[PDB]
């Protein structure tokens, strides 16, 4: 029911909770973790809610993947239940998400604890706060697209510390590591003109935070974009559409889809240079079956005006 407009300022505790009058709400978790050995592995969790017995009126659809370039592609797993219903067994609340065993927790102190028992590995995770949250856009307003309506509220957590444990092979492995958390919302999904979009976020080593984005148009224009750098200060500097842009350095097509996808590429927002190397090719999650899409959800490394700066996530979607 409830439209997104300007002017409307958050407030917290409050606007960490679900927000049930909006038809559509994302929490999505991205990160890098470190085993024991010292090697590397990506993470990512995403729920996403969207507006009788048995009847599929409002519906909460989440995926998570493990990224070890041991594997060469994603390990993942994906779901999707009707909410409404049995908030026993899936709910948006006031401080969690479940899907089923799936669940997003807010404690009263800030950390995020997760359990998300998968297929293939269990992660068991607590997510701690480092750093103020970051507001996007105009104090949380961000917009999406040119009509008036193209728009969400959002805001993100970024350089989480990640502690806590990983299962596979059915054996528990301790890990630390640093994430980035999205909260968006809204009562209008993005144009359907849109093919797609491509978003990136980065913990830079210095304490920085950068997030950006670009909506892909089906005739390869570019509806809208956006970015974000919150520097060492704490200053966050804007980027209208006009000074972000994207730049292809590599593609990879997917034997799976044939999809190809820019996963190697360069960022410009304003005078600013990113080059974007991922932890692996194939980080390809196909959730089609799970009433999802197929989404690249993939690890990355950052260098600014080329030197060493960060690392986070990429995001593609629209490219089969």
């Amino acid at each position: 029911l409830a439209p997104v407009v300007p002017g409307k300022a958050l407030e917290f505790p409050q606007d960490f909770g679900a927000h049930n009058d909006f038809r559509i709400e994302w929490w999505y978790v991205t990160g890098w973790l470190e085993t024991p050995t010292g090697k590397p592995l990506g993470f990512q969790i995403t729920f996403f809610r969207t507006a009788s017995h048995f009847a599929p009126d409002q519906l909460i659809i989440a995926h998570v993947a493990l990224s070890d370039p041991a594997i060469g592609k994603l390990q993942h797993d994906q779901k999707i239940a009707r909410a409404g219903f049995d908030l026993a067994y899936a709910r948006t609340g006031n401080t969690d998400v479940k899907l089923d065993d799936w669940i997003f927790v807010r404690e009263t102190d800030g950390r995020y604890r997760t359990r998300i028992e998968a297929e293939d590995f269990t992660l068991t995770f607590i997510l701690t706060p480092s750093q103020p949250l970051m507001l996007q856009g105009e104090n949380g307003f961000s917009r999406k697209g040119p009509g008036a309506p193209q728009a969400s509220y959002y805001y993100s957590e970024p350089h989480l510390q990640v502690s806590g444990i990983i299962n596979r092979q059915g054996e528990d492995i301790p890990v630390t590591g640093t994430a980035w958390l999205d909260r968006e919302w809204s009562s209008e999904y993005l144009d359907p003109n849109a093919a797609g979009w491509d978003w990136i976020s980065a913990n830079l080593d210095d304490g920085s935070a950068l997030m950006a984005f670009q909506i892909r148009g089906k005739d390869d224009s570019k509806i809208w974009a956006y970015a974000a750098l919150r520097d060492a200060s704490g200053h966050t500097r804007l980027f209208t559409p006009d000074q972000v842009s994207f730049h292809p350095i590599r593609t990879w097509r997917s034997a799976r889809t044939q999809a190809v996808y820019p996963v190697a590429t360069r960022v410009l927002t304003g005078e600013t240079e990113w080059q974007i190397t991922p932890l692996m090719d194939d980080q390809e999650l196909d959730s089609r079956a799970s009433a999802g899409a197929v989404y690249w959800e993939g690890a990355v490394t950052f260098t600014r005006d080329g030197q060493p700066a960060g690392r986070g996530y990429m995001e593609l979607t629209g490219y089969v």
